[PDB]
């Protein structure tokens, strides 16, 4: 913070004005600036057009846009609105790529079942009409003060309608439609960059949220894209107008002249800076030619949304904020878009540890998911209760989504627990017949300044997991400073995996013999040997289950949907094993251990 203020003073050549301070306090905050993770993320292998979402081609005619963000700090103080809004925001990111939001996936980490979080998410995804196709839930008293709310959203988009995430030429303009701008969330980005005992941990930093407004925003935006009116786009969230406008031009290496007075207000007494950093929801920033602005405004208004032309794209690398004919601020656009970078430390792993038992409560509760009808599997090739969620796109074309993390293992060894989480995410994808395609990930950490190693260990392990597996990183998020009066959460890296699979070849449950296939302990080397065995059996028609517990209550619940009931003598397993359960007619034949342990029937 203060180390940064000096750097700002040196660059500015003098002391910043009130608004200059407010503005950089947002853009250079860890949440928007990424000072501590910038270099690490760069060292990661990438793929797919990365524009605040990350899209991956599936069949050349269609691509899937998937991204994972989080809303941790907000949810610790206002569970209901913090979770909902989290969904609202990640949906705007996927929509901002020209994609049609088709699936939401949740990843909760709490010390008990906080109804608010569950409902906030279910209600919001419900009012906008986008289904929940899955979502891991880990309970541990270690998240008592810092619950982690990570949400993954995937949309489908035509390869020929991909929207850019930046401005591309001087003369373009920037329209901002959606809900009206109020005073909620000001500095909520600076709030998410500190310990929960900060001076900004008040309800003022929390964003509201209106799904009916968003559903409209989804319809309007897609219409704009269908008529080729969108030349570039970015959703609004942290930083509001400031963040969005400056980032669309910094990316293109252009400039902008923002006119705050043209921004639709919901509170007319607001001041220029309040209008600039307000983090109100349901708003989208579209880049286009001056001429198309007319139809875009018409489309949003008839859709019951406000908005007007707010900025002009100029070739000069300056960010000029205007309110009428009175200048508010003015600084080098590339100054804002780039926070000071912090040095990284090199991490070198040790031997895979003898992970001991550290259980995460088995509070399986579908009761709460039914009360708030948080349906998790209405329209998938095969039910999500089993793990991977498979969606169709064509009769014989589809993709899989897997969200996994092993904070339990990582808590003991940041490196190995993380690396293992990424690898296990591959077993699941393979277990359903899908071809690992890319990864979106969310890094959930505490104080980097205090414990720099642990962060380094997460990023190195994630980097090594992609090099060892060949699976690149399409996108991600990084939530740091998840601590309460000192105490930090466990290092929790949540992995979102996307895969390619023919829905006509996805196996379903049927009366059969069950087999424990693999080893009860972990060894990196032979990991690729299990992968090869899953591909073989999966290809033969076998129904495979890849859980860290082998068999869970949900699996059995889901099994009853088929009127099937399993009787198996599960093998004793270590905290990190290399085993999966195979269901087939005959005994599997593979270059890996196989043992008949039970039966599925009726
Ligand atoms: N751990 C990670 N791995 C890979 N990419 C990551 C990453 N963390 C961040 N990114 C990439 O950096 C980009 C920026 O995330 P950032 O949180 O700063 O902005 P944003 O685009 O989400 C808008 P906002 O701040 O308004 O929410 C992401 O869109 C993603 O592609
Ligand atoms: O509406 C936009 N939501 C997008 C967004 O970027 N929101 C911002 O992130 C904070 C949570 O970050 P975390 O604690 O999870 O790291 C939240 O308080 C918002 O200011
Ligand atoms: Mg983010
Ligand atoms: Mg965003």
């Amino acid at each position: 913070k203060l180390r940064y203020l000096n750097i700002l003073k040196e660059k500015l050549g003098r002391e910043p004005t009130f608004v200059e301070l407010q503005a950089f306090s947002v853009m250079w905050s860890e949440h928007c600036g990424y000072s501590h993770t910038k270099k690490y993320i760069r060292r990661l292998p990438k793929t797919g057009f990365e524009g605040n979402a990350g899209v991956v081609n599936l069949d050349d005619y269609y691509s899937v846009a998937f991204k994972i963000e989080s809303h941790n700090h907000p949810s610790a103080i206002e569970p209901y609105n913090g979770a909902a809004t989290g969904v609202g925001g990640i949906i705007r990111d996927v929509l901002a790529m020209g994609a049609r939001p088709t699936a939401i996936f949740d990843s909760l980490h709490m010390s008990r079942i906080i109804d608010g979080i569950i409902e906030g998410i279910a209600d919001y995804g419900n009012s906008i009409g986008v289904p929940t196709v899955g979502g891991e839930l880990r309970i541990s008293s270690l998240y008592a003060h810092n619950p982690l709310v990570n949400v993954l959203a995937a949309g489908v988009v035509r390869n020929d309608m991909l929207v850019d995430s930046k401005a591309s030429r001087p003369g373009q303009v920037i329209v901002i439609f959606g809900g009206a701008t109020g005073r909620d969330g000001i500095h909520g980005a600076s709030f998410a960059s500190e310990d929960l005992t900060g001076d900004k941990a008040t309800k003022l930093s929390i964003q509201v949220g209106d799904p009916f407004a968003e559903k409209m925003l989804i319809e309007a935006f897609l219409e704009m894209v269908e008529e080729g009116l969108v030349e570039g786009a970015q959703d609004l969230g942290a930083g509001g107008v400031l963040s969005a406008t400056s980032e669309l031009v910094a990316k293109g290496n252009l400039g902008a002249i923002v006119h705050l007075d043209r921004v639709p207000l919901r509170e007319p007494d607001m001041e220029p800076w309040e209008i600039l950093i307000s983090e109100s929801q349901e708003r989208m920033a579209v880049v286009t030619s001056p001429q198309k602005a007319s139809r875009i405004l018409e489309i949003a208004r008839k859709h019951l949304l406000f908005g007007d032309v707010v900025a002009e794209v100029i070739e000069e690398p300056v960010y000029r904020v205007m309110y009428r004919n009175d200048l508010v601020m003015e600084v080098p656009v590339q100054l804002l878009a780039n926070a000071p970078e912090e040095d990284i430390v090199e991490y070198t792993p040790g031997k895979i540890p003898e992970f001991k038992r550290v259980e995460f409560e088995e509070v399986n509760a579908r009761e709460v998911f039914e009360q708030y009808d948080h349906m998790v599997g209405t329209d998938t090739v095969v039910p999500p209760g089993f793990g991977a969620a498979v969606m169709r796109i064509k009769r014989d074309g589809g993709y899989s989504l897997v969200t996994h993390s092993r904070a339990d293992l990582a808590l003991q060894d940041t490196y190995w627990g993380t690396l293992i989480a990424v690898l296990e995410s591959v077993r699941k994808t393979l277990s359903v017949g899908a071809e690992p395609l890319a990864i979106t990930n969310c890094v959930n950490y505490g104080d980097p300044d205090v414990d720099p190693v642990g962060l380094s260990a997460m990023m190195t392990a994630l980097k090594n997991a992609c090099e060892f597996s060949g699976v690149p990183v399409a996108s991600g998020n990084a939530s740091l400073y998840n601590t309460y009066q000192g105490k930090p959460i466990p290092p929790t890296l949540v992995v979102g995996m996307l895969g390619k699979v023919n829905p006509q070849k996805v196996a379903k449950p049927k009366p059969s013999k069950v087999f424990a296939v693999g080893w009860n302990d972990f060894e990196l080397e032979r990991e690729k040997e299990l992968w090869r065995a899953i591909r073989k059996l999966s290809e033969e028609g076998a129904f495979i289950l890849s859980s860290s517990q082998l068999l869970t209550r949900t699996h059995v619940e889901t099994f009853r949907e088929y009127g099937l009931k399993i009787e198996v003598k599960l093998p004793e397993v270590r905290p990190a094993h290399q085993m999966v359960l195979v269901f087939s007619e005959r005994t599997p034949v593979v270059d890996v251990p196989v043992k008949e342990i039970g039966t599925l029937s009726r």
